[PDB]
């Protein structure tokens, strides 16, 4: 634990963060830590700050991994990691703040059209292709981890479950993902690769169509069994979708991992070419935000 502290203390910026931030509002208080929105004194930028008491963090290596991965894998489609501070055993992680909530708010409060869905899928695939090319698997892709700007910008977040692979050890076996969004091979085999993120993107697409991932109202243990034994999930109203969207979904949700599209391949898919401008999402984001408070 002392070593963890020393490692963290090499990573963080020096001193106390309060020099820097004005106007803390508490928007969250989980097991993960307490989350504030705040304002950067120098830049005027609005930030989201996570405060953690390290005494009560069970798996601190995960936090170090999260910061190190985020630091070295900056991308326009990933929520920007800005800075970190350590004051005694109080750790602060500073992230950029996106004022448009999450995709979850949008899919549960509004109805996306295919052009809007294509835009979101494209932006997510941009993040995934970058990560995968860098040998990083996110492992917990789902609408809650897709954050939005008021302008329609789409960004991936939460690297607390991510994995770094290598040519020597190119597959992982740990089950860390949220069950409704897990690829079947995670439970059926003891090895999976980057394409688990592609499956999860497909489930997210289903969220955007139907408002929920398949089996949501089943016990998570049961959903995992159902995922593994049913395979590619079935839509309620397939006929209502365009042929090209159905094809895109089939490619994300292929049971055979070798046949499932890779992010690089999917970026070329013609479904993404129907994407509306990202600002088309702004009215949905506003409506969802109002609905949620």
């Amino acid at each position: 634990d002392e070593e963890i502290l020393e490692k963290l203390r090499s990573i963080v910026s020096v001193g106390d963060p309060k020099k820097k931030y004005t106007r803390f509002e508490k928007i969250g208080q989980g097991a993960s830590g307490t989350v504030y929105t705040a304002m950067d004194v120098a830049t005027g930028q609005e930030v989201a700050i996570r405060q953690m008491n390290l005494q009560q963090q069970p798996k601190k290596e995960l936090i170090i991994n999260e910061i190190l991965v985020m630091r070295e894998n900056k991308n326009p489609n990933i929520v920007n990691y800005l800075d970190s501070y350590l004051v005694g055993d109080e750790l602060w992680v500073v992230m950029e703040y996106l004022a448009g909530g999450s995709l979850t708010d949008v899919v549960t409060e509004t109805c996306m059209d295919e052009g809007q869905i294509a835009a979101v899928c494209r932006e997510c695939l941009q993040a995934l292709e970058f990560l995968h090319s860098n040998q990083v698997i996110h492992r917990d892709i789902k609408s809650d981890n897709i954050l939005l700007g008021m302008d329609g910008s789409v960004k991936l977040t939460d690297f607390g479950f991510c994995a770094q692979i290598t040519p020597e050890q190119s597959k992982r076996s740990t089950m860390v993902g949220t069950p409704y969004w897990m690829a079947p091979e995670v439970v059926t085999r003891k090895a999976y690769g980057p394409k688990v993120d592609i499956w999860s993107l497909g489930i997210m697409a289903i969220e955007m169509i139907e408002g929920e991932p398949p089996y949501l109202n089943e016990n998570p243990l049961r959903a995992l069994y159902l995922i593994a034994t049913n395979g590619t999930p079935e839509l309620q109203n397939p006929e209502k979708l365009s042929a090209i969207f159905r094809d895109f979904l089939n490619r994300c949700l292929e049971m055979d991992v070798e046949k499932r599209g890779s992010a690089k391949e999917l970026i070329q898919h013609q479904f993404l070419k129907i994407a509306k401008p990202l600002s088309s999402l702004t009215p949905l984001i506003a409506a969802a935000k109002e609905a949620t408070k």
